[PDB]
Parts: structure tokens; sequence; C-alpha cells
């Protein structure tokens, strides 16, 4: 009845491990592109079907391959992942917005021909780590048309975003780069309040929790993609009355659960 519907029923344990999809990637060459610095595509094979898509951006100093397991695991779930590389390496999050803003549009209309034939365009969310993820939610607010945001471990000097895009933010308890009383608690606090929206704090993570394999990330991530994306109702399980002992805040308007 959802014709966006992918996978099996979920589980918490199969939203830790990489997906029911086969998964290929297509290397975006800086010079290829302009706009940002190129990035992988990690898009599912073995399949007919089409699938919402993500574009991702990394941190400061830190290049795509910072967020290749998250990049995978998303696409072995049903996703179109793009993740970028900047154009310098020291470019701060409000430019890693334009850039993120670049790679939605090459994928809505430059994207590979092996890329566009499992992406539905209509259907776009993005993310991003640290100054990536100040980056993600300057983004929602410049365009009302994404399907959501998840700012992991994010860092921004504006505290203050206005946006409709239903919003997950991940903070790291121990995170002293971004902490997340000045950044992340901040960017949720100042969200609008009849926006969807939910903060997650890992219990004795550090800031780059994000950078490798990490259980609460994957469940988070998934879950919030699969929900606003594919309008997959089945996620709300992870995200509604949450008991998880992984986390040591929890904030939530609920707006996401009915
Ligand atoms: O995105 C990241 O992971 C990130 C964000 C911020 C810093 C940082 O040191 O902020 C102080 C200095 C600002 C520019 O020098 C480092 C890394
Ligand atoms: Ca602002």
């Amino acid at each position: 009845s959802n014709p966006y519907q992918r996978g099996p029923n979920p589980t918490r344990s199969a939203l830790t491990a990489d997906g029911p999809f086969s998964v290929a990637t297509y290397t975006v060459s800086r010079l290829s592109v302009s706009g940002f610095g190129g990035g992988v595509i990690y898009y599912p094979t073995g399949t007919s079907l089409t699938f919402g898509g993500i574009a991702m951006s990394p941190g400061y100093t830190a290049d795509a391959s910072s967020l290749a397991w998250l990049g995978r695991r998303l696409a072995s779930h049903g996703f179109v992942v793009l993740v970028i590389n900047t154009n310098s390496r020291f470019d701060g999050p409000d430019s890693r917005a334009s850039q993120l803003s670049a790679a939605l549009n090459y994928l809505r209309t430059s994207s590979p021909s092996a890329v566009r034939a499992r992406l539905d365009a209509n259907r776009l969310a993005v993310a991003g780590h640290a100054m990536g993820g100040g980056g993600t939610l300057r983004i929602a607010e410049q365009n009302p048309s994404l399907k959501a945001a998840v700012p992991l471990t994010p860092w921004h000097t504006d505290k203050t975003f206005n946006t409709s895009v239903p919003v997950l933010i991940v903070g790291a308890e121990a995170d002293t780069v971004a902490p997340v009383s000045q950044h992340a608690i901040p960017f949720y606090q100042n969200l609008p309040s009849t926006t969807p929206k939910v903060y997650v704090e890992l219990c004795n993570a550090s800031h780059i929790a994000p950078n490798s394999n990490n259980a609460a990330i994957s469940v988070y991530t998934i879950s919030w993609m699969k929900l606003w994306v594919d309008n997959d109702t089945r996620y709300r399980q992870f995200l509604c009355n949450v008991n998880d002992p992984a986390l040591c805040d929890f904030r939530t308007n609920n707006r996401h659960c009915q």
C-alpha cells in the first residue's frame, strides 16, 4: 500500500548491520563536477527498484571516507547515498551547505544512468558529521522539499535554524570538539516547536563516534530516513516510546509518532 516501502519488517538487530540490499559504488571525480569536491555514491544493486536519495557531508579536515561505513550501511537498507568531498578540507558549515545543495542537484539532474535508474529524485534528505551537520541544518532552512535531516555531532556558529524538515540530531556525551551544550542541544532547542524533532545523546561517545561503525547511529539514522524518505511508519517503533540504554539524553516533541 506504501509504494516506497522497502525491506522486511525491521528489528533493532537488523538495523545494526548492513541491510537486505547489495551495494555498488560510483566514484564522482572532483573534476567531473562544480559546486562540490566529488565523492562516492553508494547505491543498491541486484534490484530493479528505486529508492530515496541522501546527500551526506563530512566535517572539518575530513573527507568522504570518514562516513564510508554509514554511506554503505544506509545504501544497504535501501537508499542512494552521495557522501561528498568538499572543495577545500577547511570549508566551514555554510560552505558545506552549498556543497550539499550542489550534490542534491547533481543527483536530480546529472546522475549517472546506473544511479538514476535506482533513484527516486522526488524523495531526498540530508545528513552530515560535525561542520557537515551544521551545513545540514542550513540546507534544511533553505530547501523545504527535503524529507529529513540528520546532523551527527553537529557544529555551527549559527545556533538558530527555521525549518519544517523533520530533524533528528545525534549528540555525543563526551564531545569536546562540538560540545553538546554549545551545539547539538541549542540546535534542537531553537528549532521550531511545530517541527518534528528528536535529540539523542550517546553515552560516553566522542566526537569521532560517527566516523566508524556505531550501533546507535545506525539505528536512529536508518529509522529517521526510513520514516520520512519512505513514509515507512514501521520504523516508528525505534523512535517512539524510546528506552535505549545507549542513550544518556533524549528529547522530543513527539510529532513523528502519529
Ligand atoms: O567538523 C569538525 O569535526 C570540527 C569542527 C570544529 C573544529 C574546531 O576546532 O573549532 C575550533 C576552530 C574553528 C576553525 O578552526 C574542529 C573540527
Ligand atoms: Ca540563524
